[PDB]
C-alpha cells in the first residue's frame, strides 16, 4: 500500500569501519563511520588496557570511539581480581 | 559483571537534527547528524512531492535522506487514485 524502507547497504557498501564503527549516510547521501549505536549483545566478555571488563569486542571498541580515548584488548575473558 | 553500554545522549545534547535525520557520534567523538537507521514504523501514512506515497512522516524524509533528493509531504493519507 506504501512504500517500503530504502536500505543503506548501497550507500555503505563496501565501506570499511573499524570495530566500535558502522556506517552510515550523510546528510549529502555519502557514506560515514560513526560510533556503532547498539552493538549485538553476544556474550564474549573482554579486558581493556583502561583495566574495565567489556561484555564483547564491540562494546570496548564502541566505548573507546565514544569516549575519543585509547582503549584496545589485552586480553580475553573478565579482567583480573 | 561487565561495564554497561554507553550513551550518546551526552554528545547529542542538545542536537537538532531535521526529520528524517537522526543525531550519531563521529570518530572524533563529536555529534552530526545522518539519516535516521530505522524510522518508527508508526502508522500515519503520508503522500510525497515525489509522488510517493510513505508510511509516515520520518519515512518520507529518510528517503530524502537516501537519494539527496527533494521529497517533501504535500498532503497526509494516501496519494490519489
Amino acid at each position: 500500500p506504501w512504500e517500503e524502507p530504502r536500505s543503506k547497504s548501497k550507500i555503505c557498501a563496501n565501506v570499511f569501519c573499524g570495530a566500535g564503527r558502522e556506517c552510515a549516510v550523510t546528510e549529502k547521501g555519502e557514506p560515514t563511520c560513526l560510533c556503532i549505536e547498539q552493538c549485538k549483545p553476544h556474550k564474549r566478555p573482554v579486558c581493556g588496557s583502561n583495566g574495565k571488563t567489556y561484555l564483547n569486542h564491540c562494546e570496548l571498541h564502541r566505548d573507546a570511539c565514544l569516549t575519543g580515548s585509547k582503549i584496545q584488548v589485552d586480553y580475553d575473558g573478565h579482567c583480573k581480581e
